């Protein structure tokens, strides 16, 4: 097995979900993740989709392979992947500026992986339709050719049009707050609409491209990293703080007016907004995010 030949070198980052570990594997580094005897459900659905979809891009996180080993005394449950050095785009964007064509190269490759997830492909190379359900910085790793990929499918969900099942599971963790769309924070979400959940999606990657947007450089100016509603929320916010700022005041994150005196991040703020209506059915599509960046 891969994981009895695995040495644990450093912990990258710890939390309610478990742990995940730089380790060595036949002298390549390779990323750990290690989960929570209470989050079994995750470890199942992320290495299934992995396992049995063979669910493989550029821009999706790599697998390389999942272990498990069980006795009444103790579970350990092990998530093994690719190892990108320079972490997630949460501790990326903290150290770093980009310009336009850095930008550009990053939030082009998260909407390149999204719409991937989100297209239903047929038969041989076969994939349902997946929604992620926690997109994020920090859900989202940097490569050093500079794009980016996915990572996390512990709360996927999937739709196949060939029969019309839709799969959510029964997982008792729920998305990250700061990120959750109106539609989920006054439950008016359409829980059995498959497209319902491709639209949270795309609520919270309007969040991450405001994110990247705000550390490029123009005209000499640049803001320093803030996550979403950083300015009327603490930090580790309630499902209540997040209502009453999404829901009821209508709150947005702000657009600063410098952004308007550069082409690029003037049609980034564009689509920022397209991506933040009130209505589901009025936000754009990941493939429509992809084309519109494309065209720049
Ligand atoms: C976001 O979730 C994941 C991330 C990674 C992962 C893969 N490769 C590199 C890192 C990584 C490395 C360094 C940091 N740093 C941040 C804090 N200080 C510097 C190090 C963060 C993330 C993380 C692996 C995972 O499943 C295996 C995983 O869960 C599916």
């Amino acid at each position: 097995t891969v994981a009895r030949d695995i040495t644990l070198l450093e912990c990258v980052g710890k939390g309610r979900y478990g742990e995940v570990w730089r380790g060595s594997w036949q002298g390549e580094n390779v990323a750990v993740k290690i989960f929570s005897s209470r989050d079994e459900k995750s470890w199942f659905r992320e290495t299934e989709l992995y396992n049995t979809v063979m669910l493989r891009h550029e821009n999706i996180l790599g697998f390389i392979a999942s272990d498990m080993t069980s006795r009444h005394s103790s579970t350990q449950l092990w998530l093994i992947t690719h190892y990108h050095e320079m972490g997630s785009l949460y501790d990326y964007l903290q150290l770093t500026t980009l310009d336009t064509v850095s930008c550009l190269r990053i939030v082009l490759s998260i909407a390149s992986g999204l719409a991937h997830l989100h297209i239903e492909i047929f038969g041989t190379q076969g994939k349902p339709a997946i929604a992620h359900r926690d997109l994020k910085s920090k859900n989202i790793l940097v490569k050093k050719n500079g794009q980016c990929c996915i990572a996390d499918l512990g709360l996927a969900v999937m739709h196949s049009q060939s029969t019309n099942q839709l799969d959510v599971g029964n997982n008792p963790r729920v998305g990250t707050k700061r990120y959750m769309a109106p539609e989920v924070l006054d439950e008016t979400i359409q829980v059995d609409c498959f497209d319902s959940y491709k639209r949270v999606d795309i609520w919270a990657f309007g969040l991450v491209l405001w994110e990247v947007a705000r550390r490029m450089v123009s005209n000499g100016i640049v803001e320093d990293y803030k996550p979403p509603f950083y300015d009327v929320v603490p930090n580790d916010p309630s499902f209540e703080d997040m209502r009453k700022v999404v829901c009821v005041d209508q709150q947005r994150p702000n657009i600063p007016n410098r952004w308007f005196s550069d082409p690029t991040l003037t049609s980034l703020a564009k689509l920022m907004k397209e991506c933040w209506y009130q209505n589901p059915s009025a936000r754009l599509t990941a493939l429509r995010i992809k084309k519109t960046l494309t065209k720049i």
